[PDB]
């Protein structure tokens, strides 16, 4: 590797990196499935090292759109992006401050990186549908290193405890466990970390980031049980706030309902639209810019038209209060049937 050559070019016989494997708190079985594991080690190795290089360059002055394109532009050249067949899987989230999740600038947004601003940089890749889910923190004063800390912990936490025919309610009671036994101390005033009580890790199904099962990140969640053979996305969000997140500010996520099946539209503007949507992401979410870079223009409208028709839905950004801090750690793992793989591991995070 220089970020320019593609994973599949630095693997020639097309058989990737395993991530970390853990013993659970068939070996026929596991290895009938290999080239979807394969799939997926090929896309957490291109997260691995857009994310390396990422870090190396992230510095506040930068506008948080020059980091994204950046950041995507590296990431579709190691993806060796092709269709639907490997690609983006989601928007680059790069959520500020009070804000946790969903955020990515669409076009104009002027919104600069600054020295006290916390970012949570989360990003995807896939491989035929095989989704990498995985996502960091990144800050530039040390003030909220404990936080960010309480954070890593509680998702690692989360991910020794998830496991086959494991509850899912015990995962989240032990992730707020873990999040709850950190205090931090950010600017003269001493807070307890809490879990964002209404975000979750969740299930993944092909082309599908939420396949319908979640891992709550507090306790008083379902008993329901995580299964052989799934894929989870486990993620963790503390806050210095209420722990509640809200939708808030312009929306620039958008994906379209996994459930609805084909529907006719004669009008012109929103059947075009939903055509572009159909043959560049599929059920993948997309963002306004990346409609944007395809030369489409007048589509709010048509987008608005969609979502209103339920084929597609937004997606707006989730913020605790104003003032508040948040952080994000996740990693996508793999219940294997011979063990559970932490595929998007790094030597990073
Ligand atoms: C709504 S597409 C962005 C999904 C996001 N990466 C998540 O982890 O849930
Ligand atoms: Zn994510
Ligand atoms: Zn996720």
């Amino acid at each position: 590797q220089t970020p320019s050559v593609p994973i599949c070019d630095l693997y020639p016989n097309g058989v990737f990196p395993k991530g970390q494997e853990c013993e659970y708190p068939k070996k026929a079985l596991d290895q009938a499935s290999e080239e979807i594991w394969n799939d997926f080690r090929e896309a957490a190795e291109a997260h691995r090292q857009v994310r390396k290089y990422v870090m190396s360059w992230i510095k506040p002055g930068m506008t948080m759109i020059e980091i994204c394109e950046k950041l995507e532009d590296c990431s579709r050249k190691l993806i060796k992006e092709n269709g639907l067949n490997a690609g983006l899987a989601f928007p680059t989230g790069c959520s500020l401050n009070n804000c946790a999740a969903h955020y990515t600038p669409n076009a104009g947004d002027t919104t600069v990186l600054q020295y006290d601003d916390i970012c949570k940089i989360d990003f995807g890749t896939h491989i035929s549908g095989r989704i990498i889910d995985c996502a960091f923190t990144v800050t530039f004063n040390p003030k909220y290193d404990t936080l960010l800390k309480a954070v890593k912990d509680a998702t690692n936490t989360g991910i020794k405890c998830a496991g086959i025919d494991v509850r899912l309610c015990d995962v989240g009671e032990a992730i707020q466990e873990v999040m709850e036994s950190y205090e931090v101390e950010i600017d003269g005033k001493t807070y307890q970390v809490k879990p964002i009580r209404n975000l979750n890790g969740h299930s993944i199904g092909q082309y599908r980031i939420h396949a319908g099962k979640t891992v709550p990140i507090i306790k008083g969640g379902e008993a329901t049980r995580m299964e052989e053979g799934e894929v989870y996305a486990i993620e963790t969000f503390g806050s210095t706030g209420k722990g509640v997140v809200h939708d808030d500010m312009e929306c620039s996520h958008y994906m379209k309902n996994f459930d609805v099946g084909h529907v006719p539209i004669r009008l012109p503007r929103t059947k075009h639209l939903l055509n572009v949507i159909n043959e560049n992401f599929g059920t993948l979410a997309f963002c306004r810019r990346w409609l944007d870079r395809l030369g489409e223009s007048k589509y709010l409208m048509a987008l608005k038209n969609l979502c209103d028709l339920g084929i597609v839905d937004p997606y707006p950004p989730l913020c605790d209060i104003k003032g508040s801090y948040t952080a994000q750690f996740e990693h996508t793992i793999l219940l294997r049937p011979t063990c559970k793989e932490v595929v998007s591991r790094g030597d990073d995070y």
